[PDB]
Protein backbone atom coordinates (compact mmCIF):
# COMPACT_ATOMS: atom_id res chain seq x y z
CA UNK A 1 0.00 0.00 0.00
CA UNK A 2 0.40 3.65 -0.33
CA UNK A 3 3.12 4.92 2.79
CA UNK A 4 0.74 7.53 3.81
CA UNK A 5 -1.61 4.17 5.46
CA UNK A 6 1.48 2.64 6.95
CA UNK A 7 0.48 2.11 10.84
CA UNK A 8 3.80 2.32 13.31
CA UNK A 9 5.24 -1.38 13.93
CA UNK A 10 3.73 -0.98 17.38
CA UNK A 11 -0.01 -0.08 16.08
CA UNK A 12 -0.35 -2.76 13.64
CA UNK A 13 -2.32 -5.62 14.34
CA UNK A 14 -1.58 -9.12 14.96
CA UNK A 15 -2.95 -11.41 11.80
CA UNK A 16 -5.24 -13.78 14.55
CA UNK A 17 -7.09 -12.17 17.19
CA UNK A 18 -9.37 -14.48 19.00
CA UNK A 19 -13.16 -13.77 19.52
CA UNK A 20 -14.29 -12.19 22.80
CA UNK A 21 -16.40 -14.67 23.93
CA UNK A 22 -16.94 -12.20 27.01
CA UNK A 23 -18.75 -9.60 25.63
CA UNK A 24 -21.90 -9.06 26.77
CA UNK A 25 -25.19 -9.66 24.76
CA UNK A 26 -27.97 -8.04 26.46
CA UNK A 27 -31.49 -8.74 25.75
CA UNK A 28 -33.79 -5.79 26.19
CA UNK A 29 -36.66 -7.96 26.32
CA UNK A 30 -36.29 -9.92 29.80
CA UNK A 31 -37.61 -7.89 33.01
CA UNK A 32 -37.15 -4.26 33.34
CA UNK A 33 -34.88 -4.77 37.07
CA UNK A 34 -32.93 -8.26 35.13
CA UNK A 35 -32.13 -5.48 31.93
CA UNK A 36 -31.05 -2.54 34.22
CA UNK A 37 -28.41 -4.93 36.62
CA UNK A 38 -27.08 -6.68 32.97
CA UNK A 39 -26.41 -3.25 31.56
CA UNK A 40 -25.29 -2.15 34.74
CA UNK A 41 -22.68 -4.92 34.78
CA UNK A 42 -21.32 -4.16 31.30
CA UNK A 43 -21.03 -0.80 32.07
CA UNK A 44 -18.97 -1.14 35.00
CA UNK A 45 -16.50 -4.46 33.79
CA UNK A 46 -16.16 -3.92 30.12
CA UNK A 47 -17.40 -0.72 28.35
CA UNK A 48 -18.83 -2.47 25.30
CA UNK A 49 -21.79 -4.59 24.91
CA UNK A 50 -24.39 -5.64 22.22
CA UNK A 51 -28.40 -4.88 22.77
CA UNK A 52 -30.74 -7.74 20.94
CA UNK A 53 -34.55 -7.12 20.79
CA UNK A 54 -33.89 -3.75 21.10
CA UNK A 55 -37.05 -2.69 19.63
CA UNK A 56 -35.54 -0.81 16.73
CA UNK A 57 -36.96 -2.54 13.38
CA UNK A 58 -34.82 -4.86 12.04
CA UNK A 59 -36.37 -3.92 8.34
CA UNK A 60 -35.41 -0.32 9.11
CA UNK A 61 -31.58 -1.58 10.22
CA UNK A 62 -31.30 -3.37 6.67
CA UNK A 63 -32.77 -0.17 4.96
CA UNK A 64 -29.89 1.86 6.24
CA UNK A 65 -27.28 -0.50 5.96
CA UNK A 66 -28.52 -0.39 2.46
CA UNK A 67 -28.54 2.57 1.38
CA UNK A 68 -25.44 3.43 3.22
CA UNK A 69 -23.79 0.87 1.17
CA UNK A 70 -25.21 2.60 -2.06
CA UNK A 71 -23.97 5.95 -1.53
CA UNK A 72 -20.30 4.16 -1.34
CA UNK A 73 -21.05 2.91 -4.54
CA UNK A 74 -21.92 6.23 -5.74
CA UNK A 75 -19.01 7.87 -8.78
CA UNK A 76 -16.79 10.19 -8.21
CA UNK A 77 -18.47 13.36 -9.55
CA UNK A 78 -21.06 12.43 -6.55
CA UNK A 79 -18.85 12.14 -3.87
CA UNK A 80 -17.21 15.42 -4.90
CA UNK A 81 -20.07 17.61 -3.76
CA UNK A 82 -19.01 16.36 -0.07
CA UNK A 83 -15.30 17.28 -0.36
CA UNK A 84 -15.06 21.04 0.44
CA UNK A 85 -12.34 22.44 -1.78
CA UNK A 86 -11.67 19.81 -3.67
CA UNK A 87 -10.67 17.33 -0.43
CA UNK A 88 -11.98 15.31 2.34
CA UNK A 89 -12.92 17.50 5.70
CA UNK A 90 -10.93 16.60 8.19
CA UNK A 91 -12.29 15.79 12.28
CA UNK A 92 -11.31 19.10 13.92
CA UNK A 93 -13.30 21.82 15.58
CA UNK A 94 -15.38 23.33 14.44
CA UNK A 95 -17.25 19.94 13.58
CA UNK A 96 -19.76 20.95 11.66
CA UNK A 97 -23.46 19.42 11.30
CA UNK A 98 -23.83 19.67 7.30
CA UNK A 99 -22.85 16.32 5.69
CA UNK A 100 -19.02 15.70 4.12
CA UNK A 101 -16.47 12.88 3.46
CA UNK A 102 -13.84 12.86 6.29
CA UNK A 103 -10.41 11.49 5.83
CA UNK A 104 -8.52 10.51 9.24
CA UNK A 105 -5.22 9.50 10.79
CA UNK A 106 -2.53 10.32 13.46
CA UNK A 107 5.32 9.28 12.59
CA UNK A 108 1.70 10.72 11.12
CA UNK A 109 -0.12 8.08 9.04
CA UNK A 110 -3.84 7.81 7.59
CA UNK A 111 -6.54 5.32 8.40
CA UNK A 112 -7.92 2.66 5.72
CA UNK A 113 -10.99 4.43 5.67
CA UNK A 114 -13.55 7.17 3.84
CA UNK A 115 -16.15 8.71 6.53
CA UNK A 116 -19.92 10.35 5.68
CA UNK A 117 -20.79 12.38 8.80
CA UNK A 118 -23.31 14.68 9.17
CA UNK A 119 -25.45 15.50 12.80
CA UNK A 120 -29.06 14.37 13.04
CA UNK A 121 -30.47 16.37 16.37
CA UNK A 122 -32.72 18.32 16.47
CA UNK A 123 -34.70 17.44 12.84
CA UNK A 124 -34.97 20.00 10.99
CA UNK A 125 -35.30 21.13 7.05
CA UNK A 126 -32.33 22.61 7.08
CA UNK A 127 -30.40 19.99 8.93
CA UNK A 128 -31.93 17.30 6.47
CA UNK A 129 -31.31 19.84 3.25
CA UNK A 130 -27.49 19.98 4.26
CA UNK A 131 -27.54 15.78 3.93
CA UNK A 132 -26.23 14.37 1.21
CA UNK A 133 -28.58 14.46 -2.41
CA UNK A 134 -28.05 11.20 -3.15
CA UNK A 135 -28.90 7.86 -2.99
CA UNK A 136 -32.61 9.59 -3.87
CA UNK A 137 -34.10 7.45 -0.29
CA UNK A 138 -30.95 8.42 2.02
CA UNK A 139 -32.61 11.38 3.53
CA UNK A 140 -36.11 9.90 3.99
CA UNK A 141 -34.24 6.27 5.52
CA UNK A 142 -31.89 7.91 7.24
CA UNK A 143 -34.16 10.50 9.57
CA UNK A 144 -36.22 7.55 10.28
CA UNK A 145 -33.05 5.46 11.75
CA UNK A 146 -32.13 8.95 13.16
CA UNK A 147 -34.49 9.19 15.48
CA UNK A 148 -34.76 5.25 16.37
CA UNK A 149 -31.49 5.32 17.36
CA UNK A 150 -31.66 8.37 19.51
CA UNK A 151 -34.71 6.93 21.33
CA UNK A 152 -32.58 3.74 21.75
CA UNK A 153 -29.67 5.33 22.85
CA UNK A 154 -32.47 7.56 26.11
CA UNK A 155 -33.31 4.23 26.80
CA UNK A 156 -29.84 2.71 27.44
CA UNK A 157 -28.69 6.28 29.05
CA UNK A 158 -32.29 5.55 31.75
CA UNK A 159 -31.28 2.38 32.60
CA UNK A 160 -27.80 3.24 32.77
CA UNK A 161 -29.17 6.28 35.57
CA UNK A 162 -31.21 3.93 37.55
CA UNK A 163 -27.79 1.11 37.62
CA UNK A 164 -25.99 4.30 39.09
CA UNK A 165 -28.65 6.21 41.19
CA UNK A 166 -29.40 8.79 39.33
CA UNK A 167 -32.64 10.68 38.06
CA UNK A 168 -34.26 9.55 35.38
CA UNK A 169 -33.35 11.69 32.49
CA UNK A 170 -29.83 12.88 33.80
CA UNK A 171 -28.84 12.78 29.91
CA UNK A 172 -31.50 14.08 28.50
CA UNK A 173 -30.46 17.50 28.08
CA UNK A 174 -27.24 19.45 27.04
CA UNK A 175 -25.36 16.25 27.57
CA UNK A 176 -26.97 14.19 24.64
CA UNK A 177 -27.76 17.44 22.10
CA UNK A 178 -25.07 16.27 19.65
CA UNK A 179 -25.86 12.77 17.64
CA UNK A 180 -23.33 12.33 14.80
CA UNK A 181 -23.75 9.84 12.40
CA UNK A 182 -20.94 8.16 10.67
CA UNK A 183 -21.07 6.05 7.88
CA UNK A 184 -17.82 4.07 7.34
CA UNK A 185 -16.47 2.22 4.16
CA UNK A 186 -13.42 -0.04 4.38
CA UNK A 187 -12.70 -0.78 0.88
CA UNK A 188 -10.67 -4.01 0.37
CA UNK A 189 -6.38 -3.80 1.39
CA UNK A 190 -3.66 -5.53 -0.30
CA UNK A 191 -1.74 -5.03 3.25
CA UNK A 192 -3.78 -5.49 6.29
CA UNK A 193 -0.20 -6.55 8.30
CA UNK A 194 0.38 -3.11 7.72
CA UNK A 195 -2.85 -0.75 7.85
CA UNK A 196 -5.67 -0.13 10.44
CA UNK A 197 -9.52 1.11 9.42
CA UNK A 198 -9.37 2.78 12.83
CA UNK A 199 -6.70 3.42 15.38
CA UNK A 200 -7.18 2.16 18.82
CA UNK A 201 -8.96 4.87 20.49
CA UNK A 202 -11.98 5.29 23.25
CA UNK A 203 -15.08 7.09 21.57
CA UNK A 204 -14.53 11.23 22.75
CA UNK A 205 -18.45 11.57 23.14
CA UNK A 206 -21.27 10.23 26.04
CA UNK A 207 -22.39 6.76 24.19
CA UNK A 208 -22.10 5.50 20.26
CA UNK A 209 -24.37 2.90 18.86
CA UNK A 210 -22.81 0.98 15.78
CA UNK A 211 -24.23 -1.30 13.17
CA UNK A 212 -21.82 -3.50 11.04
CA UNK A 213 -22.51 -6.85 9.45
CA UNK A 214 -18.89 -7.87 8.99
CA UNK A 215 -15.56 -8.49 11.49
CA UNK A 216 -12.89 -6.09 11.76
CA UNK A 217 -14.20 -4.46 15.20
CA UNK A 218 -11.28 -5.24 18.35
CA UNK A 219 -11.83 -4.42 21.78
CA UNK A 220 -8.61 -3.84 23.98
CA UNK A 221 -9.10 -5.96 27.19
CA UNK A 222 -3.24 -5.82 27.13
CA UNK A 223 -5.14 -8.19 24.54
CA UNK A 224 -7.60 -7.23 21.89
CA UNK A 225 -10.32 -9.17 20.87
CA UNK A 226 -12.80 -9.38 18.07
CA UNK A 227 -16.36 -8.34 18.37
CA UNK A 228 -18.72 -11.00 16.69
CA UNK A 229 -20.80 -8.96 14.14
CA UNK A 230 -24.49 -9.48 14.88
CA UNK A 231 -26.64 -7.56 12.34
CA UNK A 232 -29.35 -7.05 14.11
CA UNK A 233 -27.99 -6.02 17.11
CA UNK A 234 -25.86 -2.85 18.03
CA UNK A 235 -22.70 -2.31 19.73
CA UNK A 236 -22.62 -0.03 22.23
CA UNK A 237 -19.51 2.03 23.42
CA UNK A 238 -19.11 3.82 26.33
CA UNK A 239 -17.24 7.02 25.96
CA UNK A 240 -14.83 9.12 27.80
CA UNK A 241 -17.15 11.31 28.76
CA UNK A 242 -19.33 9.21 30.39
CA UNK A 243 -16.13 7.45 32.11
CA UNK A 244 -15.76 10.69 33.55
CA UNK A 245 -19.14 11.66 34.48
CA UNK A 246 -19.32 8.17 36.47
CA UNK A 247 -16.15 9.37 37.91
CA UNK A 248 -14.80 5.79 36.45
CA UNK A 249 -17.51 3.34 38.49
CA UNK A 250 -17.79 3.09 34.47
CA UNK A 251 -15.59 1.97 31.53
CA UNK A 252 -14.36 3.78 28.34
CA UNK A 253 -14.50 1.34 25.32
CA UNK A 254 -11.06 1.12 23.72
CA UNK A 255 -11.65 -0.59 19.97
CA UNK A 256 -9.55 -0.32 16.75
CA UNK A 257 -11.01 -1.38 13.23
CA UNK A 258 -8.60 -3.64 10.52
CA UNK A 259 -8.64 -3.99 7.15
CA UNK A 260 -9.90 -7.02 5.09
CA UNK A 261 -7.76 -8.05 1.99
CA UNK A 262 -10.54 -9.54 -0.21
CA UNK A 263 -14.03 -7.88 0.98
CA UNK A 264 -15.26 -4.30 1.18
CA UNK A 265 -17.19 -3.44 4.65
CA UNK A 266 -19.41 -0.55 5.56
CA UNK A 267 -20.45 0.18 9.37
CA UNK A 268 -22.50 3.00 10.89
CA UNK A 269 -22.29 4.55 13.79
CA UNK A 270 -24.57 6.71 16.16
CA UNK A 271 -22.62 9.53 18.49
CA UNK A 272 -24.67 11.07 21.25
CA UNK A 273 -23.11 13.44 23.59
CA UNK A 274 -22.70 17.36 24.82
CA UNK A 275 -22.43 20.24 23.06
CA UNK A 276 -19.63 21.57 22.33
CA UNK A 277 -20.59 24.39 25.12
CA UNK A 278 -20.49 22.02 28.26
CA UNK A 279 -18.84 22.17 31.22
CA UNK A 280 -18.40 18.10 31.91
CA UNK A 281 -17.39 16.80 35.59
CA UNK A 282 -18.05 13.88 37.42
CA UNK A 283 -21.82 13.35 38.96
CA UNK A 284 -22.07 15.46 42.16
CA UNK A 285 -24.71 13.52 43.51
CA UNK A 286 -22.28 10.34 42.82
CA UNK A 287 -19.22 11.79 44.93
CA UNK A 288 -18.42 11.87 48.26
CA UNK A 289 -15.00 11.31 50.93
CA UNK A 290 -15.18 7.65 49.85
CA UNK A 291 -15.46 8.65 46.05
CA UNK A 292 -13.38 11.86 45.59
CA UNK A 293 -13.85 13.33 42.28
CA UNK A 294 -11.13 12.00 39.59
CA UNK A 295 -11.55 14.90 37.46
CA UNK A 296 -12.16 18.69 37.62
CA UNK A 297 -14.74 20.14 35.74
CA UNK A 298 -13.26 20.57 31.55
CA UNK A 299 -14.19 22.70 28.68
CA UNK A 300 -16.17 20.24 26.26
CA UNK A 301 -14.66 22.23 22.86
CA UNK A 302 -11.42 21.84 24.83
CA UNK A 303 -11.33 18.28 25.62
CA UNK A 304 -12.36 18.31 21.87
CA UNK A 305 -9.48 20.33 20.77
CA UNK A 306 -6.88 17.79 22.37
CA UNK A 307 -9.00 14.57 21.62
CA UNK A 308 -8.96 15.14 17.78
CA UNK A 309 -5.24 16.13 17.87
CA UNK A 310 -3.05 14.32 20.35
CA UNK A 311 -3.47 10.46 20.31
CA UNK A 312 0.06 9.81 22.33
CA UNK A 313 -1.91 8.25 24.62
CA UNK A 314 -5.92 6.88 24.53
CA UNK A 315 -7.05 9.29 27.44
CA UNK A 316 -4.93 12.37 26.46
CA UNK A 317 -8.23 14.52 25.87
CA UNK A 318 -9.08 13.78 30.00
CA UNK A 319 -5.51 13.78 31.28
CA UNK A 320 -5.11 17.78 31.55
CA UNK A 321 -8.20 17.57 33.96
CA UNK A 322 -7.34 14.35 36.59
CA UNK A 323 -6.84 15.62 40.06
CA UNK A 324 -6.69 13.40 43.56
C1 LIG B 1 -12.71 7.29 14.98
N1 LIG B 1 -12.86 8.74 15.13
C2 LIG B 1 -12.87 9.14 16.54
C3 LIG B 1 -14.26 8.77 17.05
C4 LIG B 1 -15.14 8.76 15.80
C5 LIG B 1 -14.19 9.18 14.69
C6 LIG B 1 -14.16 10.69 14.52
C7 LIG B 1 -13.73 11.42 15.80
O1 LIG B 1 -14.81 11.52 16.72
C8 LIG B 1 -15.87 12.45 16.46
O2 LIG B 1 -15.88 13.13 15.44
C9 LIG B 1 -16.88 12.53 17.56
C10 LIG B 1 -18.26 12.98 17.07
O3 LIG B 1 -19.17 13.14 18.17
C11 LIG B 1 -16.34 13.45 18.60
C12 LIG B 1 -15.76 14.68 18.26
C13 LIG B 1 -15.28 15.52 19.25
C14 LIG B 1 -15.35 15.16 20.60
C15 LIG B 1 -15.92 13.93 20.93
C16 LIG B 1 -16.40 13.08 19.94
C17 LIG B 1 -12.65 10.65 16.56
O1 LIG C 1 -15.54 5.71 16.54
SR1 LIG D 1 -40.45 -0.44 18.07
SR1 LIG E 1 -28.03 21.15 0.20
V1 LIG F 1 -15.18 4.42 17.89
Amino acid sequence: VSESFVAPLEKRAENDVPLGNDVPIIDLQQDHLVVVQQITKACQDFGLFQVINHGLPEKLMAETMDVCKEFFALPAEEKEKLQPKGEPAKFELPLEQKAKLYVEGEEAFLYWKDTLAHGCHPLDEELVNSWPEKPATYREVVAKYSVEVRKLTMRILDYICEGLGLKLGYFDNELSQIQMMLTNYYPPCPDPSSTLGSGGHYDGNLITLLQQNLPGLQQLIAKWIAVEPIPTAFVVNLGLTLKVITNEKFEGSIHRVVTNPTRDRVSIATFIGPDYSCTIEPAKELLSQDNPPLYKPYSYAEFGEIYLSDKSDYDAGVKPYKIN
